[PDB]
């Protein structure tokens, strides 16, 4: 019947109370992030404010997703004989799937602005960025249907998902090398720091994706929840913040005077 | 004793989740996009931010009415016996219809500011579009009143229904290719694109309104939220972030600084 | 026992859901035209920027009690034998009554800016209008306690409350028509209209009071409720609408760029 | 058992319904009033821009508490046997009372700003203001945690809570008319009427306290609601008004053009 | 079974208010200077002002964990046969610490930023009171899963966690009473009195982590969350209102016309 291993397990008080830790915190640093943003986006020179306003979207998006999968998780289980079961709803991780949709888009495009593209390389570099991470998804999400039913279907939909993934990254990597050398205020060293965090952060998802393959349990629920939340924290809220930063920099060192300003 | 068809059937989780995904993410992609429209609506001169604020009026009233159908779909239905089936309370579309008496209008009057319409031209134009729409919409509305009882009833108020769209889109299509040519900044090429994205997103709605006449089933609920989910990104999020564009290149064109600076 | 005699009927799927779908787009309009009203709230001199804040108060009070009324509907009724049927709950109109004390006030202060009242003069008509308008909304109040059980008593408490309607129509007729010909920017021809949009709106309001005496029946449920959302949406939102517009054109008339800008 | 009146009794539709609706205006009176205060503020020199501040900061408090009671409200009790009575949970007021710790303080301060104290002289006064007033919560909330079970207790923690009222009414009626005479603008005589509303508005409170001791039944809790709200509206919103008011015209005489702008 | 001590008690009607008034007011007061911050930050100097922004992190995110918290509250328990008893969920208090993970390095950073620490200096620090904070808060989180089953291991994570809580009191109280004779404004004598209010308001915490070590009953739940409300109030918001108004005095110092004028 059930499509996701969450609402195969009983929890402990224990395991449960972690999930709820988790989902509940990932509400708020995105929300919070998002004031931020707002912010300190009056210093980041108009050329660049894209940037920071996509940041704005995916906090919301992200932040809305963790907000309703937090009250699924309590809406779907009640304590009864000293564990936690499940009761009339189920719980499934597919609402982040079809998030993406929305906030891979918006994590790229941020990149590609602070590089410095421009003009029919900004918006053909965009457009195979963004048919890539749809297939990546869309692939992705039918593969994690089978997670209780049919682990091969689930490694054979992850390996197609992994091919667009590795294409999304290939081209990702290639514009930062090329372009690391014209960015601007000392930035090149900051945007290969950036490029490492997206490797290892955008890897937990992956990683995430085959926890039904390796530890089908409730255990392997806890650790599948807590790479969720170091991935959103790392791949959206750290990640934005280093996009900002490097804006901030880049708009001083072109001379734009709040800029100047904001750093002394 | 049921109008929709939504709540004569029973659903398997993956069709129930699946339903629930695409709800929950378009909640959030209409207030996404509400932050973003409201950051970079000073980049675009005033002459033109009437356009940029009618999109922050559609995406808060669509996002308000996305997020009480995810409500009611969860409220609803339970999951028993291994399907989730109606409990109490029934689900219906009718809240979107009631809402596109308010949003059809915005969406029409901020493309008629960016062709550059004024003056009687101008409110002449909003006016007949705007009882074009009401008649579209009330139509409508009425006719899926008979989806479970009377397809025929269902196809009559269609027909009546799809009258109305059929002058209002005449209307668009006149002024669009009357005033391309006075365009500015070059935004001739992307208004033609817009038109084109019109046609296509529009045109999803009256498809999702014959579902019951032609796959009166779970599937066909299916499909039928699948289509009014990227009929509402495609014609409100999207269409929005062009018009958007438009407006921008269009101020610097004019002169507007910040329009000059937000493009470099 | 019952005051209201919404508590009296049980509703069919179609009467019952037409009700929330008038009740939840109102709450959406109210809140989306809120974030209109702070847009373009810059393009008003700040001699009348007062105007747009009130209309900003007003979209907050009623979409705030638009959305209690939604959630009670869904709340007191559930669906029981092929009908809705109240449930341990009871529903009643007097949310809006009460709230008519905090924003008829606002309306008409409104008014008062735009018709470039100042000083003595706008304090004494603000004072006269507002006692005016407790003295019918008091006493409108108690009457509609009376709806189930003594229709004398309604029509008795209605005929008070309309001595006062008449008064504060008076006072507010005579101010606009005496200072109709000092209006700038041409909005002589605008500030009649919107005299006529109140003598129409505010008049559904007595009319929506009466239906118990008329049409006692879940008929007469369904046609009050949508009387109060056309009187909401023409008193509050299109009347709000058009004093900015007023207001728009007046600065622009006295030499206030940011107007000027705005309208070309 | 129970610390309050309110869980003792049984109420009438009516009366359930009166005070539900008093409970909902509340809330949207302070978050309405909230949006005004933002937008007005930049009429106000940032001299005295706190003052304004000062009134959000008490608009959300006191509006989140409200919005609490008035959930509790409905969630305490049903309609069953054709009265409203407690149901698995207790109603209180005592939110209210904690919630003082934090707004009584800001009322106090703003107060001290527009009557331009400064320095030592703004920072002694305000210690002893906020002094005595934790004081006279403190004390009030022990108090009325006898309203059932011991009048006598009610009775003597009352009489120690009013020292500290008088001991703080004291301290603001010497700073008012000490100071009257430097006000700009005109405000003298509106810093005389700002003082009559506290006395009066900030009296209903202790009244309110002694309702158990004068009124213990069902149309008591109806009084003591009805209370609590004018006294809220009245020493909240409408003397965050005149605080504001007298800020502007201050400002204006001060020579801050924004504000000489906003009175023409 | 259980891990926190909240869920072993029956509570009385007046310590189970008391409970949820203490949680309800922390709400609002965090929600609430929140507008606070952003009013006031337009008078704080650029250079400053990233430290304004990260109090509305701040805000926001303690805002929604108590509002969470509150929530729970309510729904954990029931009243039945005079007391309040919990009922197929459970009480927590780990969804705080997980929330230091965020909002501890947010507070310190803004400390940095006031004491005009910069480039090498203030990353340098940063980095290393980052690492001691996450070393005090999991091992805090872990130790605080023994509360119920074993207070040896309770004391035993707890003191590792205070080896981490008094290295990150050097580094700050060092980098204080070093950079305090650079402070501008006359702020050497206000931060000094910050580092006072912190170390009051921080060990608050591991005293409210050891009432299950010296006062295990309803009466020790009271406690502690009244220790965590009085400690969140003076650690987030007051020491929040001193570091703003330390950048305000600096900034006004430094030349900032608008802080000047805030300060007349
Ligand atoms: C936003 C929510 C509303 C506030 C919540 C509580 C209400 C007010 C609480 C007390 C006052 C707040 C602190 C003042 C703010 C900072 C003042 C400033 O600008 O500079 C500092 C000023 C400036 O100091 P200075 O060194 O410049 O010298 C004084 C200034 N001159 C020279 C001009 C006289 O110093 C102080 O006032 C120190 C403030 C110490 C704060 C101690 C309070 C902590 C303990 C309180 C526990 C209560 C918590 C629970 C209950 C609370 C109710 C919610
Ligand atoms: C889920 C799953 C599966 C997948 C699982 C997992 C964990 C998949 C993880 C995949 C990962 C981590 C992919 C990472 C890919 C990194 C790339 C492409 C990096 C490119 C980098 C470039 C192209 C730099 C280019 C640099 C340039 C041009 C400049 C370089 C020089 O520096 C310079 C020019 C400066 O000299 C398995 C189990 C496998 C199958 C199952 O069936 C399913
Ligand atoms: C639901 C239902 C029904 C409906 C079902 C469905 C799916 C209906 C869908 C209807 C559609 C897709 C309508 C689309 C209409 C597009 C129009 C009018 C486009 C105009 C375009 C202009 C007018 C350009 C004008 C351009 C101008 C004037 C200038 C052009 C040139 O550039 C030049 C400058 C040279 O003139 C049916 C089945 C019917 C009945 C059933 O029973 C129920
Ligand atoms: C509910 C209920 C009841 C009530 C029900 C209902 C539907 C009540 C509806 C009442 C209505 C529609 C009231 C409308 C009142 C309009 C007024 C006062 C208009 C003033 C207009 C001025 C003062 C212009 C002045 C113009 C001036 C001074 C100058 C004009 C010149 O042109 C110039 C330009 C030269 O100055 C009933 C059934 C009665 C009893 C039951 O028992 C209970
Ligand atoms: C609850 C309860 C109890 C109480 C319940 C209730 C309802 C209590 C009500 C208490 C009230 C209303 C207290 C009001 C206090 C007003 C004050 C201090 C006013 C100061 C005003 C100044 C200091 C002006 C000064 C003006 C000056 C210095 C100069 C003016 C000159 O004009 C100028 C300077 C201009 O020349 C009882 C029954 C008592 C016990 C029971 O057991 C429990
Ligand atoms: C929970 C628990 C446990 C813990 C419980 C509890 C309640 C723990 C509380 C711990 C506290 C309050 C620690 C406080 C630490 C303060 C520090 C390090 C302060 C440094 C201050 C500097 C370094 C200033 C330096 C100033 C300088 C260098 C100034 C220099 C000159 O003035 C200059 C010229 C530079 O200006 C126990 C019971 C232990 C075990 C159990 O088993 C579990
Ligand atoms: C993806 C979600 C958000 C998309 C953003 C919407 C734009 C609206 C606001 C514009 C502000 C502005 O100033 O626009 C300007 C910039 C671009 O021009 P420039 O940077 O000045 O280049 C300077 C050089 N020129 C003048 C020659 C151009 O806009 C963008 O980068 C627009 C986004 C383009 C990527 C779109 C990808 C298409 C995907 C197709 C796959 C299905
Ligand atoms: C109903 C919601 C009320 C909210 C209004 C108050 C907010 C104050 C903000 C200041 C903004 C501003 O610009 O202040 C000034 C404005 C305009 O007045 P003015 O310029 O002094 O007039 C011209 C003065 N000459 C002639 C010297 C140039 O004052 C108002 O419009 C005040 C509204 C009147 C209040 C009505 C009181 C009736 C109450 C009776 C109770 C039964
Ligand atoms: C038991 C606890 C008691 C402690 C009470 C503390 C009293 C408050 C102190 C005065 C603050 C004020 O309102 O204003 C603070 C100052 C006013 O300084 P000034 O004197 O005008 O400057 C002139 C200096 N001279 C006299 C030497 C010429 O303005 C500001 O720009 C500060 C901006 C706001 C900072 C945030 C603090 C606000 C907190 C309020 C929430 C309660
Ligand atoms: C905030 C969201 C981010 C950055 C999301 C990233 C998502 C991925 C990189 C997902 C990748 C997947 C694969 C490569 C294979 C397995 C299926 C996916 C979709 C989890
Ligand atoms: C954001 C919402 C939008 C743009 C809605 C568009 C809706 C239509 C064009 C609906 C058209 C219909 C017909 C042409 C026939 C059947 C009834 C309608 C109302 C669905
Ligand atoms: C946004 C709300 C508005 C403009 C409300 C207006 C309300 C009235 C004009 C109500 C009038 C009534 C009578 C004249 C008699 C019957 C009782 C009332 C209160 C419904
Ligand atoms: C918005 C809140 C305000 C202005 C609250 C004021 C509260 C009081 C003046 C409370 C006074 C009391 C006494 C003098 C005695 C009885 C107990 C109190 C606390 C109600
Ligand atoms: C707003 C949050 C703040 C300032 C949190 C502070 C937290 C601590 C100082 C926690 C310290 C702990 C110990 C020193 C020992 C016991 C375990 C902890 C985590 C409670
Ligand atoms: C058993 C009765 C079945 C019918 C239910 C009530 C009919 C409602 C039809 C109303 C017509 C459509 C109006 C839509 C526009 C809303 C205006 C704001
Ligand atoms: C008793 C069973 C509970 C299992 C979970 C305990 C995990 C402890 C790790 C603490 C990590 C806290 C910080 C979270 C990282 C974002
Ligand atoms: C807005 C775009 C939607 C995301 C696309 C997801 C792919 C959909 C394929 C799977 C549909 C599930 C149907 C039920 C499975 C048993
Ligand atoms: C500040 C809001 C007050 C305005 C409300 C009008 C007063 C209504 C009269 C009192 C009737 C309520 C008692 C219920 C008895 C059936
Ligand atoms: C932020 C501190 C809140 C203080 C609120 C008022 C003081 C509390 C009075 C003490 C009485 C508690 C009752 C305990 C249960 C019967
Ligand atoms: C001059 C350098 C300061 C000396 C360091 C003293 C640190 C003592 C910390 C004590 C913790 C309890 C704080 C009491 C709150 C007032
Ligand atoms: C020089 C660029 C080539 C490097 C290839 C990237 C592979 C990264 C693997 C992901 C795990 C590492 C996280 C730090
Ligand atoms: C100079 C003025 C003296 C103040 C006297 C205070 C008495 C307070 C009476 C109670 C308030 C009544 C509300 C209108
Ligand atoms: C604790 C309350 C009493 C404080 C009064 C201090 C002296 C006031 C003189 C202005
Ligand atoms: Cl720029
Ligand atoms: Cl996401
Ligand atoms: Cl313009
Ligand atoms: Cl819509
Ligand atoms: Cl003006
Ligand atoms: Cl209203
Ligand atoms: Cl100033
Ligand atoms: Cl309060
Ligand atoms: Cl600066």
């Amino acid at each position: 019947g059930m499509k996701n291993i969450e609402s195969l397990f009983d929890y402990s008080a224990g395991q449960f109370e972690f999930i709820d830790h988790l989902l509940t915190m990932g509400v708020g640093v995105h929300f919070a992030a998002l004031i931020f943003f707002l912010v300190v986006s009056q210093f980041v020179a108009p050329k660049y404010r894209i940037a920071t306003a996509l940041s704005c979207i995916v906090m919301v998006s992200a932040g809305l997703i963790l907000n309703s999968q937090a009250v699924m998780w309590t809406d779907a289980y009640a304590y009864v004989d000293g564990s936690y079961q499940l009761q009339d709803l189920t719980f499934s991780n597919g609402y982040r799937y079809v998030n993406w949709m929305a906030t891979i888009p918006c994590l790229l495009l941020q990149l590609l602005i602070v590089l410095n593209l421009k003009g029919k390389e900004l918006f053909s570099t965009a457009t195979w960025l963004i048919l890539a991470a749809w297939g990546m998804i869309i692939t992705g999400y039918v593969g994690q249907l089978y997670e209780v039913d049919d682990i091969a279907q689930l490694m054979i939909w992850g390996a197609v998902s992994t091919a667009f993934f590795v294409v999304m990254n290939w081209i990702v990597g290639t514009k930062i090398f090329k372009n690391r050398a014209t960015m601007l205020g000392g930035t090149d060293s900051t945007i290969t720091k950036v490029f490492w965090l997206m490797m290892f952060a955008w890897t937990l998802y992956p990683i995430a994706y085959l926890v039904p393959a390796f530890m089908n349990n409730a255990d392997g629920v806890v650790l599948r929840q807590l790479l969720f939340t170091i991935a959103d924290i790392s791949s959206k809220v750290i990640y934005g913040l280093m996009i900002t930063y490097i804006a901030i920099q880049q708009s001083a060192a072109a001379g734009y005077v709040p800029a100047q300003q904001a750093l002394g």
